[PDB]
């Protein structure tokens, strides 16, 4: 009955995230100019530099330094005092074009037959634990780093620096949340404020306002800047890389994962598109009330348009025998490369925004919408 | 009852893996000279270069170019013909030292009290699906890319190139394997051989000898180099990065994951050490026969030595009420930073070997050993 | 009366020249699209990479990788066998925009008033030692490396590699050439041919056909691949950088030099335009017969249109008192930034061609033409 | 009789010089540990990075980041406010080992026979225009940038930034100096001070105290920060590269040059050692009173110990027929690779100090000493 589950999240000022933002910042710029572009951009970030590389084959014309400097700038690093500075950092580029060998298998004569960008498996997930049908732990962790960033930008706590990470562990009894045992919040700061003050301030401004007072009890344990000092952060304190936040980007470790990153790749890359499409049916199934929680999983083969595997897991919480529930899935949605792109209209520059604070949970994203639910209901005991 | 599950693996010639190998190749070298070194090494690999960076604080003296060139060389790329060459590629370095701010929370006066290298959560897993208590899908996928590499090196198929990826999906009925529906195998090759021949050869030499003939039926579907052409590969066709094989490195997507990569980090980094220790108790629990399959999860807080969370999931397959099963865990093993390192003796250069073909399944690894099982048995109905 | 003077040259396959070529290759491409572009391109070349950086502010849209790969390709390195490969090498870019602080001083309201791109001094030179009014030592050294490159491309000596350097020292008595004391010729080669053969072959194919048989006597000493082995070359054997061939680029050490490189910069950069204009008047003066040999020198001040200094040196060989000869100079030519560009029509992509084998001596270059001579004659005892 | 000659210099804060300093800073460190090390270190410096590369073969163990960060730190860039920061900039490394092919020709069995590091020609120079037998123009220009640097460090003009360049043109009549026509002084500054103030301040603190009041007349023209604004400088405003200050490093353009840079290379490199040895005999000749001014020139052939060419030019100012003056040269000094190093005791870390403000003119340098003069006198009309 009782058990503990822990999830974590990172601020937009976290090295790894900086990468993602940059990566997806480039794609957006590119896509704005050419929707059918093929972008596979990987970014490396350290002490005084930013490396934007990979393979890009587009007709668009973009400025990497500008997109980069501007992207970091917005993140927050604008002075050597914080360790990194959009204005004075180095911006390197090693961007080649996509291999034709791969391309022949992706873009074929007939657009519909067009194949998967690569082989691989993706996991979709949905749960009635919350309104947005997302697990609770990841939702609150995200809220924590997000708050910290907002209290920093609005000038509430001017001594806060971009870099920050958050961890929370919930108490789960009878399969439901009963509270929160431990809370972790690490945030970069200036040489001007003291630990205690900082700690005491983080509680009032960042934790207390975000964590439901009900789940907080005299038992909860708070871990704030444990090493006792976090003045050095960002790429200086930790190397940032693209696609190294795979889990916080998705469901916090509650659901499963195939190993494919999101940022830097255009929709023809199943790692991102098939993933989104998977959250789409999973969420839609639960909204449709066909199950309380279900994990979906598709797998593909490079240059091949038709999915190599599909499986729905409802953990017994289903309301219609999986059978019809699985035959309904391939019945209603098109998981073929050039079916999901139209299904969710992925040919637009809407990904940068997705690079920090979770790819799921934001109802305004095309894959968060639940329109097929009611119709997915009709296919089984409408009433 | 019936459902499909897919996993995947990559050859030691895959860009991402090249990174990991390099990353862990540097640490080993360093560790050989200094076991208590603090290594956080991230590698970026593309068309004609290799970028080794991150933060390293050691008293050891190593040669990055030599370790790198040699590491790639062994992988296989030794001619421009294959796209990359250990002898003629560029070797770049951006390696700083570890932030003292982090260090004060890690290495404290008392070695026992020494804290976790970072915050985060890790997932351990074990299953009686196989002798090594590893899931089957990931085990066979690894075997496929591994075979390909060996048939290449031994000269059986001299036209094979280092770069290769493998995907397999099993049929699961009644919770057990009944067969394999689809098989995917992509391998780089020379301009000298044709697709058909290649395909036909891959079956005889790499697939047929590795996949159990029982699970192969007239239904199984084989996908071999689908785009129809894979002559261009390695960093030229795809950017390689450290820690982007998170899932194939562990359990193939069968179990869960927290988001911590392994390669490039010394044991004081819970991402690698708490992870290993988690596979250790999970495996040891199943071996101890206390459960058919169980997932373990620990989470930590930077600078803090005592785990912030622990949870054992046996999916009902447990044989002793979880209660005593969870109280036994913290009873037998020490998950504190400086407890797992001694527990598994992680202060040695034994990681490079772990950078390709799974971190689990190799019984000779200290975390694969099951010595505590029988003793973990004594603590519950010995007999 | 008697004395020895030595000059040297380098093949288009030399690391430093590779840089130059690349640098000026980028400019041309840019200029083709925008003649008034401001290009300050510096290239770094090593083992498996090429670094193109600096500051560029243009409205043009160019592809660095393509321009670079193609430029190296043409030079000759196309296989790992030779140490570098246009197809498999890395291409990096760190190009920012020109500082507006400099720009306000360069481009002012009135185009004529437009100022010098930087401060500095430049040396022009001319001599009746040869038809093209160039010194002899530098002329023959260029010819040597140029021949080696041609005998390599035409397939005469297929085992020759791109990298090569040439050195010649002439005997000067009575102020004229009497012969050549020592000849140096170093060229990269394949593991297939032996030293002796190579040496013997270099004489017949490269040295004997280029050096006048009259100046070659039993005294002359030949130095061919002295270390006894030159199989390793190019960026692998030596780091290439832009603007490190300052002297072979001009007059071989016979005349003076101020320190400004040529490649990578647009004409608004006095280092290149004022230099060219200087060879222009010096050559024109000797052609006009006003002197047998004269060195010119101008100096500028950033943001300032009017030259800070001008001086003509005729080494006594003048035929009209220097006085009128110097008053004639500023009388006939316009050395103001926006006067020399029109004077020589420098807003065109004509520089790559100038990046190897000398910037002077090629009569088809705009600064090699002598049209003002006859008119420079009228201004002094026409007849 | 009358004519104008211009020279220039650059502060230790100039991008190019930053490179040199870095380059020679690495050598010294290495040499300190191993005098017979072979170092060919080329540095590239831009906006937020520093690239140290080339080929180094030593038994020494050094820290590039530390040597670099510290070297830049001392120069002065320590805040993003000035555009570059030693603490937060990137430090990259691409250092391979020296090609054995070259080595066999350099270090042979017999140490005496040991050969020249490369082919090439070098120019030495001396003049009685000044006590240190250096030309005047380059001496004063160096003094100008050197003053600016000192008035910045001592806090006299706290708003001064590291980057600065200086230009001076002298009036030469009857072959002697009569005065100075134009003065150029460009220095980077803070957003806090205005142009007029700055200009007025630069005259009092930097120009007036350094330029002889005799040579300054109502005619002299002063050019101070002409573009009207120099707030942006350093690698941000201009790319820094090693060996691009060839001329200011030596004689300001008064004497000739062969094209060989000094910084980053050990003494076995004739570009630096033969160069120094050339200033040594030229200076010593004039000190010996054998000529008022003389230019020396040697040339070498890779792997070859014996110089390929030697020539002394006294411009008629000699006092003993050149003949005996040239036979005296090879009589007194040893220009063989392994003769000059002992001659000047070059196996020591004494080069960093030589990377800013001229390689000649500092009488405490081993090549600035004149001990052979009196003995060079005995060999010709002692009395
Ligand atoms: C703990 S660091 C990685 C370990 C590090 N590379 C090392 O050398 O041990 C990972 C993240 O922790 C956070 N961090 C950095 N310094 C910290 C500190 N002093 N206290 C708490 N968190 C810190 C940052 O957001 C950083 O991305
Ligand atoms: C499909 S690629 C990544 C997509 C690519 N960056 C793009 O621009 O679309 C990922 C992996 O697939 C494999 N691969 C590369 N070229 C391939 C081809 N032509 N056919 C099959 N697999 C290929 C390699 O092992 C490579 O690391
Ligand atoms: C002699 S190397 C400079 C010294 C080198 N950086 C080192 O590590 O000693 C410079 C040039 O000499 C030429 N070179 C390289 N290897 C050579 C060899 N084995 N014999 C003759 N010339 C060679 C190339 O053109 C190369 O760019
Ligand atoms: C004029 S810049 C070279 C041209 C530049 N690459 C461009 O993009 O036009 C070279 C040097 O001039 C100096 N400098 C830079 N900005 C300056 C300014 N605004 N006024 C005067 N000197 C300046 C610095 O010492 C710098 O290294
Ligand atoms: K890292
Ligand atoms: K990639
Ligand atoms: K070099
Ligand atoms: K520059
Ligand atoms: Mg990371
Ligand atoms: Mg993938
Ligand atoms: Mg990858
Ligand atoms: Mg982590
Ligand atoms: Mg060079
Ligand atoms: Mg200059
Ligand atoms: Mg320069
Ligand atoms: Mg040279």
């Amino acid at each position: 009955a009782k058990h503990l589950f822990t999830s974590e999240s990172v601020s937009e000022g976290h090295p790894d995230k900086i990468a993602d933002q940059i990566s997806d910042a480039v794609l957006d710029a590119i896509l704005e100019q050419d929707p059918k572009a093929r972008v596979a951009c990987e970014t490396y970030v350290k002490t005084g530099m930013v490396l934007v590389g990979g393979e890009i084959t587009t007709s668009a014309w973009v400025d990497i330094e500008e997109i980069t400097r501007n992207t970091v700038r917005e993140i927050g690093y604008v002075h050597s005092d914080m360790g990194f500075d959009a204005n004075s950092c180095a911006v390197l580029s090693a961007i080649g074009k996509q291999s034709p060998d791969i391309n022949q298998g992706v873009d074929r004569a007939d657009p519909l037959e067009q194949g998967a960008g690569d082989q691989g498996l993706m996991f979709g997930y949905a749960t009635n634990e919350t309104d947005v049908l997302m697990p609770a732990p990841i939702t609150y962790a995200h809220r924590l780093v997000q708050r910290q960033a907002e209290v920093r930008k609005n000038g509430t706590l001017p001594w806060l620096r971009p870099d920050a990470k958050s961890q929370v562990t919930f108490q789960y009894d009878d399969g439901k949340i009963v509270g929160i045992d431990a809370v972790v919040l690490s945030t970069q700061h200036s040489e001007e404020i003291d630990q205690k003050s900082l700690q005491e301030a983080v509680m009032e401004e960042i934790i207390k306002p975000i964590l439901p007072a009900e789940w907080l009890t005299s038992a909860t344990k708070f871990f704030i800047n444990p090493t006792g000092r976090f003045v050095i952060g960002g790429p200086m304190g930790d190397c940032g890389l693209t696609g190294r936040k795979i889990i916080v980007d998705t469901y916090g470790g509650m659901a499963r994962h195939g190993g494919g990153a999101f940022s830097g790749k255009d929709p023809s890359k199943v790692d991102r598109s098939a993933a989104y499409a998977a959250r789409y049916v999973a969420k839609n199934i639960v909204a449709a009330g066909l199950a309380d929680r279900c994990e979906i999983q598709v797998s593909y083969a490079i240059g091949v348009a038709e999915p190599t595997s599909i499986m729905v897991e409802t953990f017994g919480t289903e309301k219609v025998p999986s059978e019809q529930l699985t035959l309904l899935v391939r019945e209603f949605f098109d998981l073929r490369p050039y079916g999901l792109i139209q299904m969710l209209d992925l040919l637009h520059p809407i990904y940068k925004e997705t690079a920090a604070y979770g790819h799921f949970g934001r109802e305004h994203f095309p894959w968060e919408k639940t329109d097929k639910a009611q119709l997915l209901r009709d296919a089984a005991g409408l009433k």
